[PDB]
């Protein structure tokens, strides 16, 4: 199929759109390359074997955005653009509505205004808020998340939730996902940070590469086996995979398909830079800290459904994803090329 | 002060102006007609005895916000601009969003480019929810609004409220109220609907007047006093009043201000045709019919806290509503003149 693939040359994005041409699909990436570089576009070809197009422009911007929809005869939509730094989300509250909730409402409207009707939409388990039953199951009602990025992202549920509802033939997917890690077995495509790495896993790398001096681990008194946070990790190989499933198989069905995209089990932060020490040769330095402002002590998925319903579930493991960084790390220190 | 009011040539915000005017204050109307008519501009002048600006706008122009709020030098805003309607929300959902979601957002951005830092938000008590705990009160948290309507106006007291943790010296007040009816005294001024009326009293207004033939009563075994609905009615008169007081009491006291504007006890369906049947000197016609979709048995706003902190509290009752709305409709059966 004929797919739009906002944020497509990103970290989750580029992934998936290797994935995608290697099905063999139509690829058109739209990305306004706030968080990434041309650099990738090269190589999202070579992996993935078969020429994406690129547009560079805003989801914000619905004409252009009808007009791509129409140019290329999409079929489809895989979502990934936004904003998704939680720090920066609680100092910069507007620029994450107008991004996330504004940025995703101007792109629906011109898919309206385009006759598409197949959308697939890069959710987050933040939706879930203060859930005590872990693992969160997709028939659990949400919560209220605690960050303008989290209460953003279920802002759009919402809102596509309601528009299914007036537009009935519309498909849509909500991919609810955690921890997002790892890069492309080439190690030639992976995640690259600007700045300050807000995720564990690059934080790490970075420690490891001689970037940082030690890992700070906010709280080593919670209620878990070792007394840190447990929290789920899914390859991006993994995640780039059940989006390509989640298109191709709830494409023209209709309603409001929601699955939770995980490996269905928590990691701690030990367990974690235990992982990395292994990875890359050397002892991961870190120190303890106090309890971060806003985290909880265990969550996790429950990707039961997903397996059910589409017949997919994650093959690689924890291991593979610290490798698969520290492979990237290492073949590509100075990450993209500008 | 200098203030901006956006819907200001609507229903509530025309009445509002009026007593803006009244109280000496400078006011900017910002309107984009799609809901009321030029004609109501010089009744406010009238009713006011001053002269307010109108420039005729979109909220989700940005641009023309941030112009406007230079070119008068703006020291608050007072938010009445957005669509209302819960059966067309529900119909249209993404243009409920759009106006009042994005329409916020690109408000309070412009302020932000702009430097003005007081804000008064036209709520809305759907925020609370499924409340099984009546009366509502500000310190109960919020619930899962019914419809993309009452979802909208919650996004928007969400937003505002991270914005004001953002920029801690803005001031902004989230006035959250159920049911506004009435007339300004002079029956020169009132609730204009084009078509079919979405609330009771102009509803019923119109049976009485000919234009409906029976008013729909829908649900008489509810777990109330007469087996009908019981909501909060507030008269416009009153309401606008809060309005003028929160903005005067508000303007440049740092925080998020929430008050329930309200009557602070309920009233029946039958109660109000009866109030009804009164002030127009003839029977109302009506019949039962079977509990309509997302309503409640009966529900009403706790109205202590504007009391205490605004001093603020209704003076006008159910029985002037109805007058004051029969009035209205008595000397002015067409509405505004197109
Ligand atoms: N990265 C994560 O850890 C994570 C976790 C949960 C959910 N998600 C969601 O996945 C999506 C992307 O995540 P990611 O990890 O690939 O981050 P990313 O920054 O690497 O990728 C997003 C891309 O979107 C682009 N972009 C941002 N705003 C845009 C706009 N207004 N118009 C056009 N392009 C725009 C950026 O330039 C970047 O290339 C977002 O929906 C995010 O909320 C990601
Ligand atoms: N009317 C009610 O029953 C009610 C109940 C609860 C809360 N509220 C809130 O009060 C506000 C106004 O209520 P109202 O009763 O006066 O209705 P109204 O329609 O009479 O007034 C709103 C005005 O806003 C204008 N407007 C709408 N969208 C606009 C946009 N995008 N840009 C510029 N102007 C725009 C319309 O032309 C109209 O004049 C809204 O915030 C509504 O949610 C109203
Ligand atoms: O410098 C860091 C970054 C992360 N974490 C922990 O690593 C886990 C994964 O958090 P991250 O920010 O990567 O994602 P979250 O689970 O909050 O999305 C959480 O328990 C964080 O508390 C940590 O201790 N120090
Ligand atoms: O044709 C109508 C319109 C309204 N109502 C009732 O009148 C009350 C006020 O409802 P409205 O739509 O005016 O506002 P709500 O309280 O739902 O905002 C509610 O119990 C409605 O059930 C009714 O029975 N028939
Ligand atoms: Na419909
Ligand atoms: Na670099
Ligand atoms: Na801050
Ligand atoms: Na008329």
């Amino acid at each position: 199929m004929r797919v739009l693939v906002t944020g497509g040359s990103g970290y989750i994005g580029s992934h998936t759109c290797v994935q995608l041409l290697q099905n063999g699909h139509d690829v058109i990436i739209l990305d306004n390359l706030c968080n990434s570089k041309r650099s990738v576009l090269p190589v999202i070809e070579r992996l993935g074997g078969k020429h994406p197009t690129f547009v560079e422009g805003d989801i914000r911007n619905e004409a252009l955005m009808t007009e791509i929809l129409h140019d290329h005869a999409i079929d489809t939509v895989i979502h990934f653009a936004g904003l998704k730094a939680v720090g920066e989300s609680v100092q910069k509250p507007l620029e994450y509505y107008d991004n996330n909730v504004n940025g995703t409402l101007r792109l629906i409207s011109a898919m309206r205004a385009a006759n598409v009707k197949n959308f697939i939409f890069s959710s987050s388990a933040t939706v879930y808020g203060d859930n005590p039953k872990i693992p969160y199951v997709e028939s659990f009602p949400t919560g209220t998340p605690q960050s303008p990025y989290g209460k953003s992202k279920l802002m759009v549920e919402q809102i596509l939730t309601d528009l299914q509802k007036a537009q009935p033939d519309w498909s849509i997917a909500l991919l609810r996902y955690f921890n997002p890690v790892g890069a492309h077995p080439s190690g030639d495509m992976g995640e690259d940070p600007q700045g300050i790495p807000n995720n564990l896993m690059p934080y790490i790398a970075q420690v490891a590469v001689g970037r940082r001096d030690s890992l700070a681990i906010f709280g080593n008194d919670y209620p878990t086996e070792d007394g840190t946070g447990v929290r789920d990790y899914i390859h991006v190989m993994d995640l780039a995979d059940g989006h390509v499933v989640a298109m191709e198989k709830l494409a023209n069905k209709p309603g409001v398909h929601i699955y939770n995209l995980g490996a269905g089990v928590g990691n701690s932060v030990l367990d974690v830079v235990n992982a990395f020490s292994k990875a890359c040769g050397k002892p991961v330095n870190y120190h303890f800290a106090p309890r971060r402002e806003g985290d909880l002590p265990a969550y996790w998925a429950d990707a039961s459904k997903a397996d059910r319903e589409l017949n997919w579930r994650v093959t690689r493991t924890l291991d593979e994803m610290a490798q698969d960084t520290w492979h990237w790390q290492s073949r590509h220190p100075q990450g993209y090329p500008d």
